[PDB]
């Protein structure tokens, strides 16, 4: 329908003061569109469609969602980059922030950080993050964007993970997940469980723990798909016992790009039922709307 009309629709619901009915034509549109509903709706009212949300709704992750799915993708981005390194540094919101993304996201979320706080992004990363643990590096890898395509071959390219896994080539592993396509990585990690006895994601466990351990994880989750990758944030989400950060995080930025995530969910159970359990009254019912299980 006219985005004259969807405008409208949460003017209504943001009279009503409607969270779930907000949210509700939220999960209806991608941030494409939300970013063109956005529009009609300043100039229908000459109110900003955030500034309206935060009016209409007190209070916390939830209010802050609904915000955040009707502004400027790379700002929120840039925003909670900004955020995860303003005290110390938040491991949870760097997986959420800068490898469930896409390399177009990425980049604007670059430029974002610029427009926002006159600095250069990945440079304030390196600085609070420093180049200790393998995780940082990789991290810096993930962040450039350049996925290089690999020397033939699944198996022959699996068969090279497995022995750089046994030997703890930690080089070869940072720079694998650094620059493999995730084209290329399906077939790779498809073939590796196919042949190697451990599948990578065991691999990994035997060699990185702590945060080493989490980022390649989310790694080849994200290299699999975002969506793959949503689905264990999701999960992670759940069991540090209803993270409301860690879901406004990747829902106000990525549900439109994540929506299969339901359904690789089922690998943990049902989505729709565990947020009903994990999260709160308030929260739950906004969540189980923006990714499609009600
Ligand atoms: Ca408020
Ligand atoms: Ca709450």
């Amino acid at each position: 329908p006219k985005v004259t009309d969807i405008a409208n629709e949460l003017k209504q619901a943001i009279d009503a003061k409607d969270e779930v009915q907000i949210a509700f034509i939220a999960s209806e549109y991608s941030a494409e569109s939300r970013e063109k509903i956005a529009k009609a709706y300043v100039a229908s009212y000459g109110k900003e469609l955030p500034d309206d949300i935060k009016k209409a709704l007190k209070g916390g992750s939830e209010e802050s969602l609904l915000m955040d799915l009707f502004s400027d993708r790379h700002e929120v981005r840039a925003q909670h980059i900004r955020d995860a390194l303003s005290g110390r540094n938040d491991h949870m919101a760097f997986f959420d922030t800068v490898i469930l993304c896409t390399p177009e996201d990425w980049h604007e979320t670059v430029a974002a950080y610029t427009r926002m706080f006159k600095k250069p992004l990945v440079e304030d990363f390196m600085k609070d993050v420093g180049r200790k643990e393998d995780w940082c590096l990789l991290m810096e890898k993930w962040m450039a964007h350049e996925r290089v395509s690999r020397p033939g071959s699944p198996e022959d390219e699996a068969q090279r993970l497995d022995q750089a896994f046994d030997q703890k080539n930690t080089a070869y592993l940072i720079d694998f997940f650094g620059t493999v396509p995730s084209a290329e990585y399906r077939p790779i990690a498809e073939a590796f469980k196919a042949q190697n006895g451990k599948s990578i994601e065991q691999a990994i466990a035997t060699i990185y723990t702590k945060t080493d351990y989490y980022t390649f994880y989310c790694a080849h989750f994200a290299l699999l798909g975002m969506h793959r990758l949503a689905a264990y944030l999701i999960n992670c989400a759940c069991n540090d016992k209803g993270d409301e950060k860690r879901m406004r995080r990747i829902t106000g930025m990525m549900v439109d790009k994540c929506l299969g995530a339901k359904h690789a969910y089922k690998i943990y159970g049902d989505m729709g039922t565990d947020i009903e359990r994990c999260f709160d009254k308030r929260m739950a019912p906004i969540l189980r709307t923006l990714w499609r299980v009600k």
